[PDB]
């Protein structure tokens, strides 16, 4: 893997559940069927989303938790595990989406203003989730639900591996800037999404709360602002994100707006560790969105990340790392086009946030953006997931493989494994002062055969002059490898003489002892 190391030993395969509720896809028994199935390819758990429209539909206050816990009674008589997506945002309408579950109807009648929705440039109305802004709204009801939830669930404590929060559209962590009803569909530019009287409002008192008055504020951004009123977000996103972006206006502009997602991100951090970590004392995530599209597009650069709330990556995370939320990220099954129309760059983005989220300590998950029915795709995911640290893998969805015996097996193979501590000796290696010794093989857990990023790196043992290292391998698959000697400036002197394999890796942990 990236800087010597190797795949991440806590790594777990999770299989991502239907939209629709089990009762609306086969039977109870069945499912378990299906999950005792997906367990043996290496499944781990479930995830599954419990969407609020469900859980608090009738009104304040009166839930509902009977499907949420009829759904966990299965999964414990199948043996398996589930991770539940708290999702407050609705179903339905989203790329690829087949349900209708818009969140509760009465929660909009809270606020007489328009501080609960969203309003685009152009003045389409977004009500798939609850505007961040409305911080006082959102304590309360996602405070109250997720209250509720760990009650209800309690009983069900043992077979619930993660929680999982949703943090805006599609249970994202983002502005809905790219949607049909207002022309901002993949993959064109994204619209800014902060335009309704609240939205104004509110960016008009933070800059004014930064410099103080209006005439610090015109100092700052050197401009000719004749009242507090002509702080406004961008007239025109599009020459905004051409070049306006690049104004001290525009850096406190996306600083505000990003920052609205951030504090966000700590609040509901809050609410879910207040309400779960006593009860079930398991990790808690959220999901960042995988905007790829006009990544590097000249003249509107990062055109589609910007208006979803995606500024500053490094930023972003610390919010993360502060709330205390692991991150979960996708398009980890894409590589990069970046050419005229969609300047898409999936691949160059995940490299990005993983090592983002590497240096900054923060437990690292992903998920395939769109449908796999291919090999090739696995291996992609492969490729990122086992050389980029991270812990955790979600296959979205329950039919691509539970429907396909051949992809579901391609999966085991290549996906599905279960890490295993195994020791690697290699002997009479000719190395000389200055020089180190790397191991890289054929499966993605190896490196590819790649020498210069994700080769596994080994440790002299000056008592029994040889070479070696306890490295995380995949369990009963087979693999092939050589060590080869690396110079101080980093050129591949040479290469063991035969080629080694374990056929397959042992379940226990043992050690690979071979001369060069
Ligand atoms: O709030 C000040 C001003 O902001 C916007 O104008 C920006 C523009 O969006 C940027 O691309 C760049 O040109 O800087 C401008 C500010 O000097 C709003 O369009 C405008 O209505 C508002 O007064
Ligand atoms: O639903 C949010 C979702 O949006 C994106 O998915 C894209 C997909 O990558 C494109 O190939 C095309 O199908 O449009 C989809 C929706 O616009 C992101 O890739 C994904 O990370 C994000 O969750
Ligand atoms: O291209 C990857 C390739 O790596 C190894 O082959 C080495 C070989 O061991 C060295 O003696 C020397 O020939 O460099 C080769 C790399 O170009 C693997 O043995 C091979 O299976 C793998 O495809
Ligand atoms: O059930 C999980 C979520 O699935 C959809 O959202 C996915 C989308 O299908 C995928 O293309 C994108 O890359 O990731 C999102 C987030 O997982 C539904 O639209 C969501 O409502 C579900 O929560
Ligand atoms: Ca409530």
């Amino acid at each position: 893997a990236v800087n010597g190391k190797g795949m991440n030993p806590d790594y777990k395969a999770y299989l991502m559940a239907p939209l629709k509720k089990i009762p609306e896809v086969t039977n109870w028994e069945t499912f378990e069927n299906d999950l005792r199935w997906a367990k043996q390819n290496g499944f781990y758990a479930i995830m599954v989303d419990f969407w609020w429209g469900d859980m608090e539909k009738n009104g304040d206050q009166q839930f509902d938790f009977s499907y949420a816990q009829r759904f966990a009674q299965s999964v414990k008589n199948a043996g398996m595990k589930m991770i539940p997506i708290i999702s407050t945002h609705q179903c339905g309408g989203n790329v690829g989406d087949d349900c209708n579950v818009p969140i509760p109807s009465w929660v909009w009648n809270q606020k007489s203003d328009d501080s609960l929705y969203f309003k685009s440039e152009t003045g389409t109305v977004n009500k798939e989730t609850l505007n961040p802004l409305a911080s006082d709204v959102i304590r309360k009801e996602y405070g109250e639900l997720y209250t509720a939830f760990a009650a209800a669930m309690k009983p069900y404590k043992d077979v619930i591996a993660k929680i999982e929060l949703s943090g805006g559209p599609a249970g994202e962590l983002r502005y809905p800037s790219y949607t049909t009803s207002d022309g901002t569909g993949y993959p064109s530019r994204g619209k800014f999404q902060a335009y309704t009287e609240f939205a104004k409002s509110k960016f008009r008192l933070w800059v004014l709360n930064k410099y103080g008055s209006l005439n610090e504020v015109n100092k700052a951004w050197g401009t000719k602002l004749i009242s507090e009123l002509a702080i406004l977000p961008p007239s025109d996103g599009e020459q905004f994100l051409m070049n306006g972006y690049l104004s001290m206006y525009g850096k406190d502009y996306l600083e505000w707006y990003q920052g609205i997602l951030e504090n966000h991100t700590k609040l509901i951090g809050e609410l879910a560790h207040n309400a779960f970590d006593t009860t079930f004392q398991v990790p808690i995530g959220a999901k960042i969105a995988g905007v790829h599209w006009q990544y590097n597009n000249p003249t509107i650069p990062h055109g589609a990340e910007k208006p979803a709330g995606y500024n500053d990556y490094s930023h972003l995370l610390d919010a993360f790392k502060s709330a205390k939320l692991d991150v979960n990220f996708t398009c980890l099954e894409m590589t990069d086009k970046g050419s005229y129309p969609e300047y898409s760059m999936p691949k160059t983005l995940v490299q990005n946030i993983a090592t983002l989220a590497n240096e900054k300590g923060i437990v690292l998950n992903g998920e395939n953006a769109l449908s796999i029915g291919n090999e090739e795709e696995y291996k992609r995911v492969a490729e990122m997931a086992f050389n980029y640290n991270f812990a955790g893998f979600t296959l979205l969805r329950y039919q691509d493989v539970m429907y396909n015996n051949s992809l579901m097996g391609k999966f085991k193979d290549l996906l599905g494994v279960t890490p295993v501590m195994q020791t690697i000796v290699v002997k009479n290696v000719p190395t000389t002062i200055g020089d180190t010794v790397y191991i890289t093989g054929n499966r993605a857990e190896l490196g590819s055969w790649d020498t210069k990023q994700y080769p596994i790196q080994l440790y002299y043992d000056s008592h029994s002059n040889d070479w070696r290292g306890n490295v995380v391998l995949p369990a009963e698959r087979n693999i092939e490898f050589k060590a080869f000697i690396k110079s101080k400036d980093g050129t591949v002197k040479s290469w063991q003489t035969i080629q080694q394999s374990w056929n397959p890796v042992p379940l226990k942990t043992t050690s690979h002892t071979s001369s060069w």
